[PDB]
């Protein structure tokens, strides 16, 4: 679908079998999801943003559905104020910025 | 144009008579530009992101050119690690997300 930006670009995602709402973020290299239990092996990582760095748990090759489109890649789980879908998964579903 | 997300979506912007590179961020509600001596009246504000909040100076009715497209709105100036063009300005150049 073509998404305008008058409102935050929020979409429904399915992760670990459960439904969540996330923000399509072109300014995020990675995908960061709020703290949750996810079946899998993880490794600690640190990511940075506008206010600084946060510790996250890195999960590889996770199957996630973003607005009905399937993607399989890295998902970081930690104390983010909001769930964000970064470029790593957006490229998988073929998202582009147009104007 | 159509911008793919393999790399960070950076564009050239013109502000206060200066040319710089900025990141098109659909996950940013506001526009944040690196510290610069802009003339005019401003008001203190604190903006947050991943990691926390930073103090910025809010300037209204700022004329900016994003990739050859003129826009006008609020611009926050502060110690940001990178210039960020948010939704407030992206909606003015008719930018959309498509997948
Ligand atoms: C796996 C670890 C290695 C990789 C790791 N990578 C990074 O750290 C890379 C550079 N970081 C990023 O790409 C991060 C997102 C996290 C991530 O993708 O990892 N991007 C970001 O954090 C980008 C800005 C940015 C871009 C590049 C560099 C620096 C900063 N901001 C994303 C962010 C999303 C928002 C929904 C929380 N937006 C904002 O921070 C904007 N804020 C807003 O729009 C607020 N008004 C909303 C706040 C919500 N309200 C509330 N809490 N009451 C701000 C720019 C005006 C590293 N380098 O350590």
């Amino acid at each position: 679908p073509q998404i305008t930006l008058w409102k935050r670009p929020l979409v429904t995602i399915k992760i670990g079998g459960q439904l969540k709402e996330a923000l399509l973020d072109t300014g995020a290299d990675d995908t960061v999801i709020e703290e949750m239990s996810l079946p899998g092996r993880w490794k600690p990582k640190m990511i940075g943003g506008i206010g600084g760095f946060i510790k996250v748990r890195q999960y590889d090759q996770i199957i996630i559905e973003i607005a009905g489109h399937k993607a399989i890649g890295t998902v970081l789980v930690g104390p983010t104020p909001v769930n964000i879908i970064g470029r790593n998964l957006m490229t998988q579903i073929g998202a582009t910025l147009n104007f």
